[PDB]
C-alpha cells in the first residue's frame, strides 16, 4: 500500500466545488450519471483496482522497475519483450492533431426538445419532447496546436454530436454567426495565413502577425468575422458563457416534403461573458488550461453547462427577401428580422474518463446529417462536406473511424462495406454486395417516409453553367461589419478599437497596417480614425469622405449582436477570491460565505503561504492557494474581510492582487480595516461605484457585491484604469 | 432481387461433405460450435437479416443504386455524402500484407493436454488435462503474396495462438524442423534472395530462380532446409497432412525453477502426405486456392484437422552432448536420439466469419510466451523476438493491435499503457504510471511463483565479450542434409533429385548451377551425380573424391524424417472422383458410395456437362463438375462404374482424366465395361498393382481401392509413367 | 501586383538587429551562408517568384478563388479536381508530434575541432582541425506539445546532428547533466507522470501537478534532476545561454582499439543565464514563442549561437 | 492517401511532373520539397502574390472547365436513356 | 544512492540561487492538491538538506518531525562539499 491510511488520495464520488477535491475520470466522480451513449461505452471501459499488471497479451509482470540485462550492470537483452512492448506502445502514443481546432475540451450530456417539431421537420430527435438524445460536445479554439493556450483571442468552435435513433447528427459550429471566407476553395489560404508563419512557425495561438492581416487587407469578405474576433467575443470568459452558431443556412424537411431554410443557434443559459484583453493574454501564461479546467470543474460541481438550441426559420419563398444572400456565410441574419425560435435544451453533465480516447479521437463532421435535415448551396458548407471525411483517414488511421468507441452510433448500422485498417466489426453476412440473392438482399434499402425512412435529398432546382465564379450577390463586404459595430455599447466599441490597435502594432510591415486602416474607413470613420491614431496614421481626404455602407434591411443596429447591451448575467458557478490575514474577523467570513453559498458562487481562500490561519474566534481556516499562486485573473471578484490587516497591508502580492483585479474591471469588496486598501487602487474617501465597502460584511454588503457580479464587470471604471501602474 | 422460393441459396447449418452446399461463415454454418474465444468475439459480430442498409453513421439509405446528380444526366454533386462514405471506405480497404507468409489460411479450434506437465513446466495451459484452451491457427506458404497460389514448392508456416488463462502464447512454427539460416541478421538477405527479383518482381511463389540459388550456393548453412524444400515435403497434399515444428530450442521452466530444453512438434493425425511436382505445379493453375479450400471444406464436413503436440526434451546438463549445437536452427534433433513425448491434442473445428477481420489481421509472434516457458540464445530466435512486434506497427496501423478482436486475450489485461492510433480501451484508472499512490498502485506487479505468478526470466549464466561472431559450433553444413537424404525411401530420393534438377534448369547463369552441384557433392555423391547428369554437368575427379560428412551421432538414417517409410495412412476426409456415364449401373454406384461412406471418404460425381444424368434404375444423379472443371489433380483416386461406357469411352477429357491420375500415381478403380479404359493407360490383361478391376464394384473391389488409398500413392508405378504422354 | 511600390515587403539579405526587418526563410535572408549540408539541400528547395500557380500535377490554375459549381449560386461539383487536391493536401498536413520534446526550435551551422583527437578517437569528424562538419541543432522543452510555450519550467533538450564523412552522429543531450531515472523500462511511467494527466489532459508545459510529485516522492532517484529543474536551470533566458550534456558515459575508441570513457558537454560562449520564475511564467502568456523568436532573431542579426 | 502514405505522393520520383509545379500547399507526411516562399497563402503581398494564377488561353494558359449547361433537380436517379 | 548528488548541487549554488530553488519547490508543491504528497516530498528534502527542507516546509505550513530534524546528511562526493 502506497495510498495514505486516511483515504485522502481518493476524490469524493459526489458533487464538490472547484478546488475542494482532486479532479477525477467522470465514471469514478459521478458513477450515478448515465445516458444511452455512456451506457454503450461500458464494454470498452477498463478498471484497474485489484488487478494484476500485465503485458497487453495478458502476461503478468513481476518486475516493472528494470530491463532484462546480462548482469545487474550489464547490457540490456533483445529478448526483453516486456520492455520492448511497453516502450513500443509509448513510442507510438501520438496521432496527428486536428488540422484546425486542435485545442478543445469536451463533455458528455443530453438534449431534449421542448415540443415536437414534426410540422417543420421529420428529424426523429426533434419529434417528441420525451425523446432524450445523448450528446458529446467539444469546444475548441481554431489556430493553436493541441498544447496551445485556452484564453487566446480567436474564434471558438462548438461542436455537438447527437447520437439519434436515426443516425449521428453532428452540428459543427463556432461562437460567431459568420465565417471569414465565402468559398471552401480558399480555406487553405485563409488557414495558412492565420496559422504560424511557415519559415519559423511563429506565432502560436495568435492572429497578431503579418500574414493574417495581409490576407484580411486583400480579402474584405473577411472583415465581418474579423470585427467579431477583435471584439471581446474573441476572448470568452468560459465555454459556458459564449453563443454558438451553425453559421450556414441548412434545410429542415418535413414529412410532406416541404423545405424550410434554417440557421442554428445555441443560447448560453449562464449568459454571455468575456474577459478583457490584458487579462486574457496574461491568463495564457498563468493558466493556459483555464477554459478546459473551468468546464471540467463546473461539471464536477454540478454547475452543468446548459444551452438552448434555437432555429431562425425562413420560408423557401423568402430566399430573396433580404439585402444579403442567405447562402453567404459572411452574412448574419439579424434577430430583429428573423427571430430565434426556441427548440430544446442541452445539458452537459459528465466529464470523459480518458481525454485521449474520448476527446482527442472524437470525429465531428457537418455532413453527418439525418432524415429531416438537408444542405444548401452555401459554397463554404459545400466544400466542408468533402473535408471532414477526408481528414479522418490520416488523423484516425483509416476508414473505420466510426468504430472508435466515442464515434459509434447508438442506433443500428449495417451495410456492405468491409475491411480497412483496424477493422473491429466481424460481418457474418454471406453477401458483401447488393443487389444479392444469397442473403435475400439484406440489409435492404428503405424508402423515404415520415419516420424511420431512408435519406433522400430535397429535389432543389439547379440551373446554370459549370463555372468557377463567385455569386455577385456575395460581393458586398462592409454593411454587416457596420451593423455589428453600431450594435456594440460604447465600451465594447472601445475594446474593438483597442483590439485592432494592439494587433496592427504587431504587424511588422507598416503598409499592411495602412491597408487595414483603409478597409476600416469603408466600415465606419470613427472606428477608423481611432485605430489610425493609435498607429500614428493620418487618414487622407479621400478616406475621410468614403460613404458608409447602407444599413441592413433598414436596421441601424441590432442589440442581440452585443455581449452586454441587454444584461443576461448569472452568478452561479462564478468564483470569488477571499484574501485572508493571520487573524480574520470570523463574522465577516461567515456572512461572506453564507451569502456566496446561497447564490452558488464559489470561493477560494488565499494567503501568503499554504497551510492554515486561525480566525479571531479560533476557527481554523484552510488556505487554497497563495496570492501569486491563484491570481485575480482566475476569479470574478475579490473580497477582503477585516481582522489583522497590518498582516497583509504592505504585502506586495496582496496589494497587486487588488490592482490587477481593479484594472480588469472586477467587483472588489472591502470590510472594516480592509478599507485601508483603498489607497492602493486610489479610491476616494467617499468611494466609487464598483468598490463595495462597509464597517462589516452584512446584509447589505453582500447583496451589493452579488449585484455587481450579476453585471459581470464595472464598465464605468474604464477611464480610471489608465492611472494605475498594473 | 431476391432469394429463390426453395431456400436453396442458404447452406444447411449441419456438417456436409465438400460440394454438397455452398460454403459459409463459421458462425452460420456451425452455430453450436463454441469455445471461450469464439464466444468473446460476439461483441463485434454483426448480422444483417432484416436490418436496414445504412451509412456507417447509422443513416438509412433509400437508393443505393445511384449518385446524387443535378438532373439524371447531370454531374455528381460534392454533397453526396453517402456515395463518398461508401467509396472512401472501399478506397481504403487494403492493409500491407505480411512481409513473409502473406499467403495463409486459418481456423478456430481448441487444445488440451493428455496429462498435467507440472513436473517440467508451470505453464497453466499444460497443467490440467480437462482445462481446454481455445486456439486460432494460421497455415501459410512463405514467399508469395496474399493472392499467390497454395500448392507451390515452398516451406509452410504453422502458427498457433493459444488463448491461455495466463496470457496469449503464440507457437509460430514451420512444417520442417530447421530453417535455412543461422542468425537473424541475415534474414533480410535470405528473404530478398528467395522473393521475386527486384528489377522485375518475378517469380511469384517460386524459389526456382537465380538469386535464390546464388544465395544457397554461397551460404552452405542453407543446404539442410533446401533438402527438405526439394523433397516432396515442399508440396504438401493438405495443411492437415504435414508436420509442424517450432524449430528452435526453447525452455520449459517448472515450479522449482528447473529449466528443461524443449523442441516443439505437431504430429498430423490424418498422416503425412504430399503431392508430386507435376501435379502440384499444374494445380496452382487449376485451383490456386486448393489448400485454403480443402481446409475450409474439411472443417465444414466434420473432418476436423487434428494434431498432436509433442515435445523433445533435453536436460540442461545435456546441452553439449550431441555433435551439433542445440541452439543452431539449421540442425534437427533426430527422434532416434531424443524421442517426441506426446503432450496433447489440438482440434480445429470452426471456420472464421470474415477472412479479413480474423485471418488477415491476426498477429502471431514467438516472443508471446507465458510463465513456464522461456527462450534460449538461438541467434535466429533472438532476432525474431525484435521483428514480430516491430512489423505489426505498420501492418496493423499501430501499437493497439492486441485490441483487434482476433488478437485479444480472453484473460485479464491491465497496465499503464495509453493512447496510440485507434485506441479502443477507455481506461478509468486515475493513474497512468507506477509507482502511484493515487490509485493505491493498481494494477500491481505480481511475484513469480508456481501458478498465477509474474513472468521472470530463467537466470541463465552469460559470459563472453561483445562480439559479432558466429559460434564455431554452427560451422558444419553437410552432415544433416546427408542424414536427411539417407533417411528417404528410393522414390523420395528420386523426387529430391528431380526437384533439384528442375529447379537448377531454371537458373539462367550456368556457374550458379555448377556451384550448387559442388555443394551437393559434399553431401552425397549419388545425389550429386544424378542432379549433374540431368544438367549435362560432369563431376571432376576432385568432386568425386570429396569425403562424405560424418554420421549424426552414429546415425546412418532416421526413418521419422521420411514422409512415407513408416505407414501412417488415414483415408477419412480424402476424396474420390466418380466418372459418370448417361446410364450408370446403379448397383455399382450403390456399393462404391456405401464403402466410401463407411471410411469417411468423400466423392464428386463428374460428367461431360452439368445438370443431371439418370441411372439404370431411375436414380437422378446431380453432376458436381465436368471432367475438365474438376481435374484428377483435385482428388486422391478415381473410380469408373459400369453402365453405358460407350457414352464416355472416346471422350478426350474422360480419357485424359485417367492419364493424369495414372501419371500422378493415384489409385484407379474400373468396374465392368469401365475396364475398356485399361487401354488408355497401357495396362496388361493380367492387371497391375494400383489398378483395381472386377466385373462389378463389390465388397472386395472397394476394400482393395480403400487399401491403396490408405497408402496414398502407387510408388511402384513410377517406372511405368515416363512412357505415357500426359 | 500586390507588393508595395517601395519594396518594403521584402527584408534585406544582410544581418539586421531584432525588429529591424520582417524575418525570412534562411536561404533568402542569408543566401551566401553555405555549408556542405545546406548546399546538398538545393535539389529539394523550391522557389516561387515568377512561377505560375499549379496543381501538384503541374496543371496551371486559372481561378484560385472559386470552386466549380453548377451556376454561380449552385452546388459544388465532384469533378472539381483542383479544389479536391488543394483541400486533400490541407486535410493531411499534420503528422504525429514527437512523444517527448515536441516543442523545439532548430538552426543550421557547422562544427570544427581545435586539434586532432586521433590519440583518443578515430572518429573522422574529430581527426583534423581543418575538418568542418555541418550540423543541424534542435533545442527543445520536454513535456509540452508542439504548440506549447517556450519559457516553461522544464528540462531542455539540446540535440545535434553532425553530418560526418563517415556517417551521421547524433549527440542527443539535455541542458542538465543527469536524468530523472535510472532504467529505460521506467521512462513511460516517468513521462506519463510528468505529462498532462490522463482524465482531463491538464496541465500543459507544467510539472506542477499531483502525478509528477507523486512519482518523485515514490522514486528518490529523481531528486537530483528535480533539484536542477527547481533551480533557475529550469527557466533559461535563451537556448544560447544554457549548457548541454550528453548525460551518459559513452566510449571513445582509437585506432589501437583502446577505449576511453567520455561524457559530452556543450559550454555556451554567450555564458549561462536564466529568467526568474514570475518573469518566465508571465512570459509564457506575453510571448509563448520567446525562445524560438530569440534564437531565429540572434541568427538573423549575426549573434550566432556558439558552443564549445 | 493510404496506399502511398499521404498527400505528397506526387513527390515519389516516378509520379513527379517533368514540368514546373509551384503552389501554396505545404507539409503532409514524407514532405520532400522545401518551399522558400515567404507566403503560403494567396492572395499575398509579401511575395508579390507569386506563384500567380494564369488566365486560360491558346497555349500555356490556366485550366478552365468548359461551361456546360446543367439543368435539373438534385436526384439520385439513373437516366432512362441508360435503361 | 539518491541524496548525495542533490546535496552537492544544493551546496554549490549561491545564496540567491538557493532562495530560488526553495521558491520553486514551494510554488510547485502548493499546486499539489493531495497534501500527503507535499509532505512526502518534504520528507525527501529532509534527506538532502535540513535548511532546504525547513524553508520549503515553512512555506507549505508543514512542521518537520524530530525524526526529520535528525536525518544524517548524505556524504560528500569524493571529498567534495561543492563544485562552483
Ligand atoms: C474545407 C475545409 C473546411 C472549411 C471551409 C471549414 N472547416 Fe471546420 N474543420 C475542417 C475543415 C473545414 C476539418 C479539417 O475537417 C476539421 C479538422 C480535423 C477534423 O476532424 O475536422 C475541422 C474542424 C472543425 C471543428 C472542431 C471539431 C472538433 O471538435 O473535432 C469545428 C467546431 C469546426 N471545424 C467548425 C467550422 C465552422 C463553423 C466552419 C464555417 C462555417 C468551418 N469549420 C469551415
Ligand atoms: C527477424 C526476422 C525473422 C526471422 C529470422 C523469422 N521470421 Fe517469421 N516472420 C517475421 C520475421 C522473421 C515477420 C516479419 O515478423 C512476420 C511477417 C508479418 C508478421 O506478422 O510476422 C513473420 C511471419 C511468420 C509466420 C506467419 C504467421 C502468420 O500466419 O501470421 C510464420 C509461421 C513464421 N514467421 C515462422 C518463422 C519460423 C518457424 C522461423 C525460423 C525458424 C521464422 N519465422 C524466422
Amino acid at each position: 500500500s502506497l495510498a495514505p491510511e486516511d483515504g485522502s488520495h481518493r476524490p469524493a464520488a459526489e458533487p464538490t466545488p472547484p478546488g475542494a477535491q482532486p479532479t477525477a475520470p467522470g465514471s469514478l466522480k459521478a458513477p450515478d450519471t448515465r445516458n444511452e451513449k455512456l451506457n454503450s461505452l461500458e464494454d470498452v471501459r477498463k478498471g484497474s483496482e485489484n488487478y494484476a499488471l500485465t503485458t497487453n497479451q495478458g502476461v503478468r509482470i513481476a518486475d516493472d522497475q528494470n530491463s532484462l540485462r546480462a548482469g545487474s550492470r550489464g547490457p540490456t537483452l533483445l529478448e526483453d519483450f516486456i520492455l520492448r512492448e511497453k516502450i513500443t506502445h509509448f513510442d507510438h502514443e501520438r496521432i496527428p492533431e486536428r488540422i484546425v481546432h486542435a485545442r478543445g475540451s469536451a463533455a458528455h450530456g443530453y438534449f431534449q426538445p421542448y415540443k415536437s417539431l414534426s410540422d417543420i421537420t421529420k428529424a426523429d430527435f426533434l419529434s417528441d419532447p420525451n425523446k432524450i438524445t445523448p450528446v458529446f460536445v467539444r469546444f475548441s479554439t481554431v489556430q493553436g496546436g493541441a498544447g496551445s493556450a485556452d484564453t487566446v483571442r480567436d474564434i471558438r468552435g462548438f461542436a455537438t454530436k447527437f447520437y439519434t435513433e436515426e443516425g449521428i447528427f453532428d452540428l459543427v459550429g463556432n461562437n460567431t454567426p459568420i465565417f471569414f471566407i465565402q468559398d471552401a476553395h480558399k480555406f487553405p489560404d485563409f488557414v495558412h495565413a492565420v496559422k504560424p508563419e511557415p519559415h519559423w512557425a511563429i506565432p502560436q495561438g495568435q492572429i497578431a502577425h503579418d500574414t493574417f492581416w495581409d490576407y484580411v487587407s486583400l480579402q474584405p469578405e473577411t472583415l465581418h468575422n474579423v470585427m467579431w474576433a477583435m471584439s471581446d467575443r474573441g476572448i470568452p470568459r468560459s465555454y459556458r458563457t459564449m453563443e454558438g452558431f451553425g453559421i450556414h443556412t441548412f434545410r429542415l424537411i418535413n414529412a410532406e416534403g416541404k423545405a424550410t431554410f434554417v440557421r442554428f443557434h445555441w443560447k448560453p443559459l449562464a449568459g454571455k461573458a468575456s474577459l478583457v484583453w490584458d487579462e486574457a493574454q496574461k491568463l495564457t501564461g498563468r493558466d493556459p488550461d483555464f477554459h478546459r479546467r473551468e468546464l471540467w470543474e463546473a461539471i464536477e460541481a454540478g454547475d452543468f453547462p446548459e444551452y438552448e438550441l434555437g432555429f431562425q426559420l425562413i420560408p423557401e419563398e423568402d430566399e430573396f427577401k433580404f439585402d444579403f444572400d442567405l447562402l453567404d456565410p459572411t452574412k448574419l441574419i439579424p434577430e430583429e428580422l428573423v427571430p430565434v425560435q426556441r427548440v430544446g435544451k442541452m445539458v452537459l453533465n459528465r466529464n470523459p474518463d480518458n481525454f485521449f480516447a474520448e476527446n482527442e479521437q472524437a470525429a465531428f463532421h457537418p455532413g453527418h446529417i439525418v432524415p429531416g435535415l438537408d444542405f444548401t448551396n452555401d459554397p463554404l458548407l459545400q466544400g466542408r462536406l468533402f473535408s471532414y471525411t477526408d481528414t479522418q483517414i490520416s488523423r484516425l488511421g483509416g476508414p473505420n473511424f466510426h468504430e472508435i468507441p466515442i464515434n459509434r452510433p447508438t442506433c443500428p448500422y449495417h451495410n456492405f462495406q468491409r475491411d480497412g485498417m483496424h477493422r473491429m466489426g466481424i460481418d457474418t453476412n454471406p453477401a458483401n454486395y447488393e443487389p444479392n440473392s444469397i442473403n435475400d438482399n439484406w440489409p435492404r434499402e428503405t424508402p423515404p417516409g415520415p419516420k424511420r425512412g431512408g435519406f433522400e435529398s430535397y429535389q432543389e432546382r439547379v440551373e446554370g453553367n459549370k463555372v468557377r465564379e463567385r455569386s455577385p450577390s456575395f460581393g458586398e463586404y462592409y454593411s454587416h461589419p457596420r451593423l455589428f459595430w453600431l450594435s456594440q455599447t460604447p465600451f465594447e466599441q472601445r475594446h474593438i478599437v483597442d483590439g485592432f490597435s494592439f494587433e496592427l502594432s504587431k504587424v511588422v510591415r507598416p503598409y499592411i497596417r495602412e491597408r487595414v486602416v483603409d478597409q476600416l474607413a469603408h466600415i465606419d470613420l470613427t472606428l477608423a480614425q481611432a485605430v489610425a491614431k493609435n498607429l500614428g496614421i493620418e487618414l487622407t481626404d479621400d478616406q475621410l469622405n468614403i460613404t458608409p455602407p447602407p444599413d441592413v434591411n433598414g436596421l441601424k443596429k441590432d442589440p442581440s449582436l452585443s455581449l452586454y447591451a441587454i444584461p443576461d448575467g448569472d452568478v452561479k458557478g462564478r468564483v470569488v477570491a477571499i484574501l485572508l490575514n493571520d487573524e480574520v474577523r470570523s463574522a465577516d467570513l461567515l456572512a461572506i460565505l453564507k451569502a456566496l453559498k446561497a447564490k452558488g458562487v464559489h470561493a477560494k481562500l488565499l494567503y501568503s503561504r499554504m497551510g492554515e490561519v486561525t480566525a479571531d474566534d479560533g476557527t481554523v481556516l484552510p488556505i487554497a492557494a497563495t496570492f501569486a499562486g491563484a491570481p485575480s485573473l482566475t476569479v470574478d471578484a475579490v473580497i477582503v474581510p477585516c481582522g489583522n490587516i497590518a498582516d497583509i497591508a504592505d504585502n506586495g502580492d496582496a496589494n497587486y492582487y487588488l490592482m490587477e483585479a481593479y484594472k480588469h474591471l472586477k467587483p472588489i469588496a472591502l470590510a472594516g480595516d480592509a478599507r485601508k486598501f483603498k489607497a492602493t487602487i486610489k479610491i476616494a474617501d467617499q468611494g466609487e461605484e464598483g468598490i463595495v465597502e462597509a464597517d462589516s460584511a452584512d446584509g447589505s454588503f453582500m447583496d451589493e457585491l452579488l449585484t455587481l457580479m450579476a453585471a459581470h464587470r464595472v464598465w464605468s471604471r474604464i477611464p480610471k484604469i489608465d492611472k494605475i501602474p498594473a
